[PDB]
């Protein structure tokens, strides 16, 4: 039922640090919230960042391809 903070970090696209998502955590910017156990939180497999300021970074990729000419 619960996935894990570690876990949680390594499904979000490209993963940063553990206190880069405890830092998330302390904004409170993921909902549902996770469950405190003891040891570490437990995120819910829906737990999601809400209402966040990052919509793509940008990457444009484009060739060159060259001709030859014949004669006769």
């Amino acid at each position: 039922m619960y996935l894990t903070l570690q876990e949680w970090n390594a499904r979000q696209r490209r993963p940063r640090s553990l206190e880069t998502v405890r830092r998330w955590v302390r904004e409170s910017r993921i909902f549902p919230p996770p469950v405190k156990d003891g040891r570490e939180y437990l995120f819910h497999e829906s737990a999601v960042k809400v209402d966040l300021n990052r919509p793509v970074t940008g990457s444009l990729l484009k060739r060159i391809r060259n001709g030859k000419k014949a004669k006769s």
